[PDB]
């Protein structure tokens, strides 16, 4: 059993919910919450502006650290930092930009690194402002995470259509 209320099952793995991921995280205090990363660890807006907001620019202040110790990620790669006051543990997925003409083939990569934890609070890889179409995501997301995936969907007419049109 874990905290998680109120998410429609879609499989054995995948549950989802419509949620700003930002009051989600601070109800439950996951053992990791998901941000939608770019490779700089940027968190200007969109998922992970919302996130750093919440922590008070402590997430820029130690992602500016680590890319200054090792670099930028890759597009589909990850990095484990602090959940600072939102989570235990942070886990910043890269997924490719639509809007910078990245592979979406990386899509599938991107969601891999979510089997390295048994439970995550996620949004949908590579939606909103990164541009693919969330219905694809979470196809991707289905067809592709094996551990235990919570969903937030911050658009109520897109979660709607999401449970609509989920095979
Ligand atoms: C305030 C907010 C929340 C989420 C999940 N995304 C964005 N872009 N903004």
């Amino acid at each position: 059993v874990n905290s998680f209320s109120g998410y429609l099952k879609l499989t054995d793995n995948v549950y989802i919910k419509n949620a700003d991921i930002v009051e989600e995280a601070k109800k439950v205090k996951p053992t990791v919450v998901v941000n939608a990363a770019n490779v700089y660890l940027k968190h200007g807006g969109g998922v992970a502006g919302a996130l750093n907001k919440a922590t008070n620019n402590a997430m820029q202040v130690e992602s500016d650290d680590y890319i200054a110790t090792n670099g930028p990620l890759k597009v589909g790669g990850s990095c484990v930092l602090s959940g600072h006051n939102l989570a235990k543990h942070c886990l910043h997925v890269v997924g490719p930009n639509v809007n910078k003409g990245e592979d979406i083939q990386l899509l599938k990569s991107a969601y891999e690194n979510f089997n390295q934890h048994e439970v995550l609070l996620a949004p949908l890889l590579s939606a909103g402002i990164f541009g693919a179409d969330p219905i694809h995501s979470l196809r991707v997301c289905v067809d592709t995470v094996r551990t235990n995936v919570y969903l937030a969907v911050f658009d109520k007419n897109l979660y709607d259509k999401l449970v609509s049109s989920f095979l």
